[PDB]
C-alpha cells in the first residue's frame, strides 16, 4: 500500500516521500504517466509500469510484509501479487535514492501533470 | 475539454488556472475525490461527480461549442453528452469565482491528495 511505499522512500532517501515526491514531474505521485522529465522521474515511470500489470491485488490499498536484512530491503513470502507489489516499491525507493545527485525541486509541485505529453505504452 | 474548462476558470476567475487549482484540495485538478477541505474544494467535488455521471464522450478530451452573451457562458448543444460536458464545466468555472473570498494558498499544492478521507457517493 502506499504506506509501506512510503516507509520505504523515508528510509532509502532521508526526504519526506509525499512532500519530495508526491506531485513530482510527469510520474511520481498522484495521476498517472507522461513523458518524464528526469531520472527522478524515469524511477517513477517505470514503477507505474510496473503497478500496471498487477491485476491481482490493490497496489494503493492492500497491505504486504516486508523486513530489513542488514541495509537490504526482504519482500517476505506473502502470495504472489503482493510480493510482486513489494519488489515494485523497493525498486522504485532505490532509483530515488541513486538519482537524488539531479533531483530538481522546480519539478516537485507539477500542477500541469495532466498536460504532460502522452508516454511510451508500458 | 481541459482546454475549455481552463479558459472558463481564467475568464471567470482571473487566476492562472492550472497554477490555483491543479492541485488545489482534496478535489480540484489531477486525481480523484477526497473530503472537501473548504469552499472552493467543494466545488470541485461537485464538478468531478458532474463528470462521473456523464456516458458517451470523453470529458477531458472531448472539445465542445459554447460562446458569450455579454457575461453568460452559453453552451450549444453539440450533442446531449457535449452539452452536459459543457455545463459541467460552466457551473465550476462560476462556482471558483465566488469563493475567491475564502481561496486558501496553503491548500493549492496539495501533496497529500492520495491520503484524503474517502468521498462520499456522488
Ligand atoms: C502521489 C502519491 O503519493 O501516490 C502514488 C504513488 C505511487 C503510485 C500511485 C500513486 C497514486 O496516488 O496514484
Ligand atoms: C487535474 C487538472 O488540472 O485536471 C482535471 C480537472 C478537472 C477534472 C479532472 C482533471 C484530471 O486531471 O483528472
Amino acid at each position: 500500500s502506499l504506506f509501506e511505499l512510503g516507509k520505504m522512500i523515508l528510509q532509502e532517501t532521508g526526504k519526506n516521500p509525499a512532500k519530495s515526491y508526491g506531485v513530482y514531474g510527469c510520474n511520481c505521485g498522484v495521476g498517472g504517466r507522461g513523458k518524464p522529465k528526469d531520472a527522478t522521474d524515469r524511477c517513477c515511470y517505470v514503477h507505474k509500469c510496473c503497478y500496471k500489470k498487477l491485476t491481482g491485488c490493490d497496489p494503493k490499498k492492500d497491505r504486504y510484509s516486508y523486513s530489513w536484512k542488514d541495509k537490504t530491503i526482504v519482500c517476505g513470502e506473502n502470495n504472489s501479487c503482493l510480493k510482486e507489489l513489494c519488489e515494485c516499491d523497493k525498486a522504485v525507493a532505490i532509483c530515488l535514492r541513486e538519482n537524488l545527485d539531479t533531483y530538481n525541486k522546480k519539478y516537485r509541485y507539477n500542477y500541469l501533470k495532466p498536460f504532460c505529453k502522452k508516454a511510451d505504452p508500458c
